[PDB]
């Protein structure tokens, strides 16, 4: 079984997973809008509770199935609860990322044509007033995707668009290819700094952007000034909650795969905990001093509230694409903001994809060659629904991410902690570590961390499940998605039998 080499690479790749898109775009628009500065109360405690708790146990299970040769929640969740609907549940976490990957990577397609066409500055240049810039980049991304212009769902996005996809897919496959070490560590640890020197630069230049409406200190004024009435709303202790769920990357099943390359008596809780920080530092200092300073900046103080309820996705690919056309040099500034967030989910996308690949190697004994390209296959042509089907992009985010930080989580404490004993857990969780987890965990884990996300699901719960027949074609294919799992975990077992 593959390894490993350095505990700085597996920190590396573990934050290079966890630092995404999200850090720099959706956490500092649900801090806005959840009490600004005051945030930071349930955001901190969501930390404790149930990301930091919830983090060591898919380390741990990683690390115990690894030791066993297998990476896969479909077989894990049979050593630690030997039952046919361990196998059943186990596939989820197969499902869940493979889901991901069909919308994940395609954006992550996105951000790169953007990169190049910013860079060789084939990009929009208006022209005064708002709608009047924001307007010819509004249309410059719906061409890009190939946003309806009629009642059709139907979406035709460029051939350009296309063809990066297609070098995106190559991109991920030929760091995929060459394993963990060599390929996913390897460029983990020139990722992740590029990373950091492209968000202290975009940092810097943003705190030096000063226009007639307003400067950086507005932007991060308004951020981080305190609204504690907003701590009353339940929804938002609920919010809170579920960005550290989405921040650390919880319950996709994309952690256990990798903590299963971790030797069977070398640190989890540690280095756990360290990958872990990186990215709220990530967020918090980095994230959190860009988008939304740079927005505020050049917009006034008086749109800070429009521009956060107009969602991270605008404020990303319109918003700041359209205040870089207006400042010196920004066409470089929007190519280092695009590259910037292409490295961000490429260092996701490729921890991600691996799921699909260890189990291929894991279970059906697939080369890594076949097991890549097999999985590239799949995740190329599912992908095909995302780019030509209108909101089928939302209809798999809502349910693979609903079910997967909502359900799935939550099975993976009853699992491990529940069904296959506390205290069997907490030793492999402790186990060979550097430091030991704090004596008052033991009932965070077992208690608090399940109670909260009982809750989260509840509250989730009752509000979606109340809440057009095209979003059939995406349910049709990814409960297919699920059967066709069930049957490669199906025939795992029996090929296991004959040997
Ligand atoms: C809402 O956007 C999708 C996020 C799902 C969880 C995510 N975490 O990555 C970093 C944490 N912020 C994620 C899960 C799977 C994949 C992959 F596409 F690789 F499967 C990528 C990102
Ligand atoms: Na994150
Ligand atoms: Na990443």
């Amino acid at each position: 079984r593959e390894h490993w080499a350095t505990r700085l690479g597996l920190i590396l790749a573990m934050a290079g997973y966890a630092v995404d898109l999200g850090n720099f775009l959706r956490f500092p628009v649900q801090a806005a809008e959840n009490g600004g500065g005051a945030f930071m109360i349930p955001y901190i405690i969501a930390f404790l509770l149930v990301g930091i708790p919830l983090m060591w146990i898919e380390w741990a299970m990683g690390r115990y199935g690894g030791a066993q040769g297998h990476g896969t929640t479909p077989a894990i969740f049979y050593l630690l609860w030997r039952n046919r609907f361990a196998k059943i549940l186990g596939v989820f976490g197969l499902w869940i990322p493979l889901v991901v990957a069909s919308y994940y990577v395609y954006i992550e397609s996105w951000t790169l044509g953007f990169a190049i066409k910013f860079l060789v500055g084939l990009v929009p240049e208006p022209p005064t007033d708002p709608d009047s810039i924001l307007r010819p980049f509004k249309e410059f991304l719906y061409s890009y995707i190939g946003v309806p212009k009629g009642d059709e769902p139907i979406l035709k996005p460029s051939l350009f668009a296309y063809i990066v996809f297609l070098i995106t897919m190559f991109i991920n496959v030929s760091i995929l290819i060459r394993g963990i070490s060599k390929g996913i560590e390897r460029f983990a640890k020139i990722a992740m700094p590029t990373l950091f020197i492209l968000a202290v630069f975009l940092v810097i230049r943003v705190f030096l952007l000063e226009t007639p409406n307003g400067t950086a200190a507005d932007g991060l004024n308004f951020l981080w000034t305190p609204d504690f009435e907003k701590l009353k709303d339940p929804g938002v202790w609920i919010a809170a909650v579920g960005q550290i769920f989405f921040s650390l990357g919880l319950g996709f099943g994309v952690l256990i795969t990798f903590a299963s390359y971790v030797r069977k008596d070398q640190d989890i809780v540690l280095s756990g905990l360290t990958a872990a920080t990186l990215n709220e530092k990530a967020s918090v200092i980095l994230g959190g001093s860009i988008s939304i300073p740079a927005a505020v900046a050049f917009f006034g103080v008086a749109n800070a509230v429009a521009i956060a309820k107009a969602g991270a996705f605008n404020l990303g690919f319109i918003t700041l694409p359209a205040i870089f056309s207006q400042t010196a040099g920004g066409t470089f500034l929007g190519f280092l903001w695009f590259f910037l967030l292409f490295f961000a989910g490429l260092t996701s996308s490729i921890a991600g994809m691996q799921g699909m690949i260890a189990f291929l190697e894991d279970e059906l004994k697939l080369s890594r060659k076949h097991a890549v390209l097999w999985t590239a296959a799949i995740v190329f042509f599912s992908a095909h629904l995302v780019m030509f089907l209108n909101k089928s992009l939302d209809e798999m985010d809502f349910w693979a991410t609903g079910i997967g930080v909502v359900f799935f989580g939550l099975t993976e404490l009853i699992i491990f902690f529940w069904i296959f004993g506390a205290d069997k857990a907490w030793e492999e969780i402790n186990r060979g570590g550097i430091i030991k987890v704090p004596r008052i965990y033991y009932y965070v884990m077992r208690y608090i961390t399940p109670a909260f996300l009982a809750v989260l699901l509840v509250v989730w719960a009752r509000e979606y499940i109340p809440k057009h027949w095209t979003v059939w074609i995406t349910r049709f294919y990814i409960i297919g998605l699920f059967l066709f799992l069930t049957f490669l975990v199906f025939l795992a077992e029996r090929r296991r039998n004959h040997e």
